[PDB]
């Protein structure tokens, strides 16, 4: 006969409001449950739970689906529970400022979202296509990246102390993500024969490229067998964009700021699942090896991305 | 002035010939290059080499981007180059054979995905939406698992020798799979006073409930507070399907063959990341852990997947 009335939400915006005995338990009464980062599924309600709201993540209403494909996008169905426990997980994790610098201190191997994470904050005029990104996004500039690290991880499929592919998670962030103003991305196919095939790639694609470290190996000529016989020729002909990220395989190469680089920042693999992120300031290079700075004039390291300014090229 | 002739794919079917030198690297001439599982960017091609079929990650044509999208459908752009390092990394694996059921022998915890493989080899009539998976599949059911196998840990996001949750990859892999006949699913949403809301899911979502472990829990009335002041129901009212996956988070449960359950089979978790796939045959609970077998009758288990036959209801 007693009963508490609890509130239920999956957005933290639209509540429903659930009537509960107290001799079973949360699971069997509503479902999967989460109330001030722990999961109670398997507790039984008590009176002091009474106006409390609660995130549940299975069993939801027609409502609650919806509010929740707008908000996250489609999600698999174990994407609620590994967010909330992922939010749990993350919670005490440090990030540190260096010099105005925002760095996520080294803890259960979270090196590569270190790489990640610092990478994003240099991407000039990105938004997020899925609002729970956006939110997230916005929270971690103003000082708490708690949610946006746990998205990350929750959208990447990452495991609490795993290690991970920066490369993989950076490329998979920003597919959700969209670009504020305008690029363009024209790659030219042909045979001076069988004739001329134009590919254009518009938005943040025009902006990420995988396969090339160097804006000249992006720019050079590719050549391989026609079908007429001869040559068959890709090379890049149109190329405006506001910066530019270029990924690859672990690859030594010596960084030099003797040359001034006209690359902002790179990341690097050392090696087992160790990622270091160095940017180009005052004619040196910071190195950001998880809430750890160092600076050095050259560095001969295994470079994966490479971020470029903007790019206003014409073959 | 030496070259030789590569032909270079992406999916085995379409081919491209391109001339290579002697003194560079396979990553400077062309990309990202496997070989005979191998990737050999690194190396120098070898006169031995000429007339081989090699698989590229990286750099891609636009005849090989479209091949890659229509083949395996949007992915990131790691996704090759991790599905061929997978296919590498789980050739070793055995598939064991136990009175005609084909069961993953344990080897880098792989324990999740033989509750994963196991418990789709009991989905009848299920087609596969990405060419890819479905050539995967029919080789699967031949005797070839490999590529499934890699495709699975692929898709998922799943590291070699790492653990991870059956359902979780369960769920993708189904969210990727079609139904060859038809199922509904029909949620009926009301109050007594605002109206009724009907909710109709089709194919093989009609198929797939998360949050709710028994038929009877699933077709159980959900109330809570209506905006009116009255209660709202929420109560499966319609389910026509071939078969139907039940999946929660592990719980305790008394499986007994003494009362004939009406589910097939299920999956239980352990404890750290321990998976058992469980089948229902000749009034035993066959138990296969990894490629061992192990039978009885009643087993105190923490239940995590179930499935259970067609469904033919009316509320
Ligand atoms: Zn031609
Ligand atoms: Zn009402």
């Amino acid at each position: 006969q007693l009963t508490i009335e609890v509130l239920v939400t999956v957005d933290g915006v639209n509540f429903r409001t659930v009537v509960l005995n107290n001799k079973n338990t949360y699971r069997s009464q509503l479902g999967c449950v989460f109330f001030n980062g722990a999961d109670i599924s398997d507790t039984i309600p008590d009176e002091k739970q009474n106006g409390h709201s609660l995130y549940l993540a299975d069993n939801l209403t027609a409502d609650e689906t919806k509010a929740l494909k707008e908000l996250y996008g489609p999600v698999d169905p174990t994407f609620l529970h590994r967010f909330y426990s992922l939010k749990a997980a993350v919670h005490g994790w440090k990030m540190v400022v260096c010099d105005k610098v925002r760095s996520l201190k080294l803890s259960d191997n979270n090196c590569y979202l270190n790489a990640v994470i610092m990478t994003l904050d240099l991407l000039k005029d990105i938004k997020f296509v899925i609002p729970a990104l956006q939110h997230a996004f916005m929270k971690h500039k103003g000082g708490d990246s708690t949610d946006f690290i746990a998205l990350i991880m929750a959208y990447g499929n990452c495991t609490f102390g795993a290690p991970d592919d920066a490369s993989r998670l950076l490329h998979t962030v920003l597919a959700k993500a969209e670009l504020c103003c305008s690029a363009r991305m024209v790659w030219r196919e042909w045979c001076n024969v069988c004739g001329i095939k134009d590919v254009v790639l518009q938005g943040l694609k025009a902006c990420c490229y995988v396969g090339v470290q160097t804006v000249e190996d992006l720019r050079a000529r590719m050549t391989y067998v026609c079908q007429c016989g001869g040559e068959r020729h890709r090379q890049l002909v149109e190329h405006t964009t506001p910066w530019l990220l270029l990924s690859g395989t672990p690859n030594e190469k010596l960084v030099t700021t003797s040359t001034a680089p006209d690359f902002v920042a790179f990341n690097v693999f050392q090696g087992v699942g160790h990622y270091v992120h160095a940017r180009l300031k005052g004619g040196l290079i910071l190195k950001f090896d998880s809430g750890t700075v160092s600076k050095t004039s050259d560095w001969k390291c295994k470079v994966t991305d490479v971020l470029f300014p903007g790019q206003k090229y014409s073959s």
